[PDB]
This record gives structure tokens, sequence and C-alpha cells, in this order.
């Protein structure tokens, strides 16, 4: 096709994920792989307001800003099978710069990630999910972002992060899979030197000394903001008659309570974190209403009556996908 996966344009990101994948796949010499494209289809800049709790209790005290810019981006990987494109995996990250204020300085979020079952061969599957994922981290290692965060958190049954219309044989992992998976992608990108280390949200809270919660990540979409609105809310119903820090407190109750799905990862540690130059993003913004979130694909696809339910369909699905991307 003219309307290819390698058609779209490139970008600095998806050449060094293409590139690390495909290192990979040559040298397990495994007969039945395809090459593998990986392109950004959406780069944009975004802000995350503070909530009206926590904007009440810190941004108007002056203590917190009232909101956080990032850029969001998608990107989405391809492979050859019987000479034509399949799209196999999905991903939107935030990442909140050098110049983003505190806490969210420095910091990339995976808001949204997801699979189509039919990489081929099934027993390469897994390792090259991690290697994208990898690679993700490496990269942005390498411009100076020195913490990851990842909300381990499966989607309800027969529902959709990103592709719509799954395998009704591609089963969803239950929790402590999905944790164990992350947990295993992440001793790897340990061993290869690209993560220091992580650690569960409770345990870095822990360390890090949080004493409040203008402290703690605040990012689009998260378990957390919307855990602060709550906690404040119950607080301000409760009265005492004659005769603080308690936030503090319930937030540390409830990480401790889920502290197994959150996953804090350190790319940079020690006084190399501290010395840092400016973050400079060097590929260009890609506005395209299509990939901006996860809602407008998801659309698209029930109204075409796209599915990624089948390998036929799912190589069908990605070739209007893609026809639509050159499209707009
Ligand atoms: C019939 N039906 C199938 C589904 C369905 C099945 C699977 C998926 N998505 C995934 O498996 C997706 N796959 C991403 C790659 C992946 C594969 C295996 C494991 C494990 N363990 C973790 C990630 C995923 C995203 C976020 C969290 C957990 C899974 N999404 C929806 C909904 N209805
Ligand atoms: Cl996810």
């Amino acid at each position: 096709m003219k309307f290819s996966a390698k058609r779209l344009p490139s970008t600095r990101l998806g050449t060094f994920l293409e590139n690390r994948v495909n290192d990979f796949l040559r040298r397990q010499n495994h007969p039945e792989s395809g090459e593998v494209t990986v392109r950004v289809v959406h780069a944009s800049d975004k802000t995350v307001e503070v909530k009206p709790g926590m904007k009440a209790r810190f941004v108007d005290s002056g203590e917190m800003a009232e909101s956080f810019p990032y850029r969001t981006k998608a990107l989405f990987a391809f492979e050859e099978i019987d000479g034509v494109d399949l799209c196999f995996f999905g991903m939107h990250v935030q990442e909140y710069g050098s110049d983003c204020p505190p806490p969210n300085q420095r910091r990339v979020y995976i808001s949204y990630l997801d699979s189509v079952h039919f990489f081929r061969p099934k027993c390469l599957r897994t390792a090259v999910y991690h290697e994208i994922l990898i690679g993700y981290l490496e990269y942005v290692k390498k411009l100076g972002y020195t913490t990851g965060h990842i909300w381990a958190c499966p989607p309800s049954e027969g529902d959709d992060y990103i592709f719509h219309c799954h395998p009704p044989d591609q089963k969803i992992p239950k929790p402590k899979r999905l944790q164990e998976w992350y947990k295993k992608m992440l001793d790897k990108a340990v061993s290869e030197r690209i993560v220091h280390d992580y650690k569960d949200i409770f345990k870095q809270a822990t360390e890090d000394r949080l004493t409040s919660a203008k402290e703690l990540p605040y990012f689009e979409g998260d378990f957390w903001p919307n855990v602060l609105e709550e906690s404040i809310k119950e607080l301000e119903q409760k009265t005492s008659k004659n005769k603080s820090n308690d936030l503090s407190q319930k937030l540390y109750a409830t990480m401790e309570k889920h502290k197994e799905v959150f996953f804090v990862i350190r790319l940079i540690a020690g006084p190399a974190a501290n010395s840092l130059p400016p973050i400079v993003d060097p590929d260009p913004l890609i506005p395209c209403d299509l990939m901006d979130g996860r809602d407008a694909f998801l659309t698209l696809a029930r109204d075409k009556h796209l599915e990624f339910s089948s390998l036929r369909r799912a190589q069908w699905s990605t070739g209007c996908m893609l026809v639509e991307l050159h499209t707009q």
C-alpha cells in the first residue's frame, strides 16, 4: 500500500523503539517473525488541573501549582504477517518535562496500553511487549526523565482501552498476573541497567519521607487525584465538640492498601539526577484528532465496524486505521 505503516512519518522515538525490537527479533532468528514498525501518531501539549478539594487546600494558599503541563503521545507497533500489516500494540503516555513544577518534574506516566494477541510467533509476544516498554524507558531516561509511573490495572470484562472488540479468546489478565508481568519487564530493565530500581508507591512515599499530599505526583486520569478529592470530602464532614496532617494519614492508609498496583520506576538515581541539563524533546508536535486520547479511535472503529477480533479482521482494521491517519 501507499497507505502502509512504514509510510507514516518517522520520529526519533519511534525509530529508537523499532530498532530495539527488530534487533531483538533478528537475534532470535525465528522463521515465523516479520519486520516490526513503530510509529508515534500523536503528540500534543496539555495540562492537568488540580481538582477543587486539593486546589482549595494547596493551590489557593500558594503551596502547589494550579496545573501541570505535559506532553501526550500515542504510539503503535505493527508486524508484517503474510505480507500485510497488523497493529498489535498501542500506548498513550504523559511526559512532564524539566519546566514542569514539582512534584511532577521529569516524570513519565503511562496512561493506557493495549494489545491484540496475533503477534507471530506466540512464544515471543511477551518479549516484544517488554522490548517496547523497556525501550520507551531507556529513551526517556536518555532525555533526562528521572522517574516512570505505572498503574497496573486491567480493563474490565468486555471493555477496551485502545482497540475495539478484542478476540473472544484473548483473556484479560487478573491483577496478580499483570503485576507479575510488569515486575518481569522491570527486572529485565534493571539487569540491562536502564532502570536503577523500582518500588511500590507506599514504599517509595515512606523512603521519600512524604509528609503532605502536595508532594505526590499528580497525573491526568490517575487514581491518586480522585482518592485525594474523596478523602478531603470525608474529612470536611467531621465535627468535634469541645475539650491537621489527617489527609496525609488517609493517603498513607490508601497507599498501603493498594501498593501492589502502583509502580514507581527510578531511571536516574544519586547525584546524576540533580545536575541534569533541561529536557529537550527532539521530536515535533503531531496534531491528529483521531489519536488525541483513546476515545476517538474507539468511536471510529464502532462507526465503521472495525474489529480486532480475528487475524483477518484486525489486518482489515489496521489497513483502514492507516488509510484514516494519512487521510486526516
Ligand atoms: C472479549 N474481550 C476481550 C477483552 C480484552 C482482552 C484483552 C485486552 N487487553 C489486553 O490484554 C492488554 N494487553 C497488553 C499487553 C499485555 C499482555 C499480557 C499481559 C499479562 N499478564 C500484560 C500486558 C492489556 C492492557 C492493560 C492491562 C492488561 C492487559 N483488552 C480487552 C475484552 N473483551
Ligand atoms: Cl494500562
